[PDB]
């Protein structure tokens, strides 16, 4: 299941090509990639390199939230949107009349208010929008066979108005032997630093969905289009390829959780995680 | 190369698990599959059976003419979306209000017109909505390199409003060595009638956002959700399956062309399509 990740990393060092981009450092990219991995009593937390879990459970439970705020979430002790909303950054892209920490219509807007017209990130959107997230668990409900179990966060409208548009920009639900299953579209990968949060981010929130509709989660499906690894990751990744894969921890959830808004961080507890130590890998601005 | 979309008719034969759909016959289904096909001075037409070509070049013209009316496409000889803008059809949805042939917000409106609010199909929305088509072409000229080249059409707005919610519902352009690759996300695939179809139109499509932004044709990556054999396509399948794959034609732009919509049937002429007898496989409604 491992393999498939780095077996991605190694066919992007081989046969990558070299490409700029928006920021300064280069990359070697791939376009077009998919992995699966499963679901079922294990969950797809990288052993290589310690994987930021306590991040990427705040950062779902602040997704879920549906809040644009990047100070809500590091009040929590988690600062990887701290950059992306920082005075600096912000005026960069002229968004000067917008107030410090505000990301703009990102993820949770989109997941929870999509069509909305967005104010500033201190206004309050229930009842506007479209409630992506809680349609999509009603259908599991209700409808499982349904083809069209979509969260979108792709928003051409809102585009102009992100302070970074979305990367993992489209998942889709699947229902069959009373397993759920999901498949996210990812238009930008960074192999090195976001891929392995992207994939336990996603498969935890199957968890989620699973545990609420009642159901055993089954696989992620991670389908990327610009599978690109930084320049100044290519040592650090080198490293990690020469680490041998240990086997998947398990994730339990400890009470019985209804509703999606009702979960809390102290709900989950990850057994048998022993990574091999955190890797440095520097985040491009 | 036509081995990948045989060999996917082949797995979901054998591992398909049974599924009931939206229509009567149910399907045997496979969640998350990818396919990548090269446009190297070739074409992915399918030669073990005869793929409606004429079909696939008409409705990309009206799907770039920004077109939601079915008796448009009809009037130059494609019937496919008939079935879904006629007055039983349109009744049963409660689009009782509606006139006929209209198919609401679909694909060209929202690659022309995104985020506009909808009114009629014989309304003009000039000026009104996100132009992704043309704003796609014009990122490819000016920056290549740019990861968030991509249009979407699944708008979770407008979804009560679709007769047929999109199917390719996202794509993604990818620009490097003068190459223009581009990534279809379809979430439900017809793999017997529509997927065929729909490898050639995206196929199609990139050959003329090279022939504009003067690049040669890459891969195309088609990327399936649920991907289905109805019960009543199992024996046509495994006829064509015991074909041999032929070659593939090639596709022949005849004049220069500077602007998208500019382009007319007349200019295009597939060379060398040798093709098995066509193979009839009824549409489920
Ligand atoms: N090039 C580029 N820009 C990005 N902007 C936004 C993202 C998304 C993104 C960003 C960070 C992380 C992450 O685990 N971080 C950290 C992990 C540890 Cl262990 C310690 C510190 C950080 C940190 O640095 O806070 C996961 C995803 C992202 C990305 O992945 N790549
Ligand atoms: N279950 C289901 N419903 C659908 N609604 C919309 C589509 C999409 C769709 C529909 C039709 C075709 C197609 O090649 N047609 C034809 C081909 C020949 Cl050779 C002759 C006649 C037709 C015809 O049909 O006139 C391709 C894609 C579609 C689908 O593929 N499956
Ligand atoms: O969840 C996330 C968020 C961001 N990124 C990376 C992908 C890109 O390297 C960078 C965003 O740059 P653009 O492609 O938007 O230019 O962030 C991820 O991999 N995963
Ligand atoms: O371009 C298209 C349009 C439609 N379909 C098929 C997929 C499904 O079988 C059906 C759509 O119905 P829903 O999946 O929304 O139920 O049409 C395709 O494969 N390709």
């Amino acid at each position: 299941s491992e393999l498939q990740y780095l077996g991605q990393i190694q066919h992007i060092l081989r046969c990558g090509v070299r490409k700029d981009d928006r920021t300064g450092t280069g990359t070697l990219s791939v376009f077009g990639m998919q992995a699966r991995y499963s679901l079922r009593d294990e969950f797809p937390l990288l052993t290589t390199k310690r994987v930021f879990w306590k991040g990427v459970l705040e950062e779902l439970l602040w997704f879920i939230k549906g809040s644009t705020n990047a100070k809500e979430l590091s009040s929590k002790g988690v600062k990887i949107w701290d950059a992306n909303g920082s005075r600096d950054f912000l005026d960069s892209l002229g968004f000067s009349t917008r107030e410090e920490g505000d990301l703009g219509p990102v993820y949770g807007f989109q997941w929870r208010h999509f069509g909305a017209e967005y104010r500033d990130m201190e206004s309050d959107y229930s009842g506007q929008g479209v409630d992506q997230l809680q349609r999509v668990i009603d259908t599991i409900k209700t409808n499982p066979d349904d083809r069209r179990i979509i969260m979108c966060a792709w928003n051409p409208r809102d585009l102009p108005l992100m302070a970074l548009p979305p990367c993992h920009a489209l998942c889709q639900f699947y229902v069959v032997n009373s397993e759920l299953s999901c498949q996210l579209y990812q238009r930008s990968g960074d192999m090195g630093l976001g891929v392995p949060f992207n994939i336990a981010s996603y498969a935890l929130l199957t968890y989620m969905i699973a545990h609420i509709t009642g159901l055993k989660p089954g696989d992620f499906i991670h389908t990327l289009g610009d599978a690109h690894i930084y320049l100044n990751h290519i040592e650090p990744l080198k490293i990690q390829l020469q680490r041998e894969p240990r086997p998947f921890p398990k994730l339990r959830i400890l009470r019985k959780v209804e509703k999606i808004d009702d979960f809390k961080a102290e709900d989950f507890q990850i057994e048998g995680y022993n990574p091999h130590p955190t890797i440095k890998m520097e985040m491009a601005v």
